[PDB]
């Protein structure tokens, strides 16, 4: 659902706003 727009396809994000992969980034 689009609201906060969301990240690059394959993206999560945290409540801060940090993008990274939809899996663990590197520290998870």
């Amino acid at each position: 659902e689009n609201f906060s727009g969301g990240c690059v396809a394959g993206y999560m994000r945290t409540p801060d706003g940090r993008c990274k992969p939809t899996f663990y980034q590197l520290i998870t």
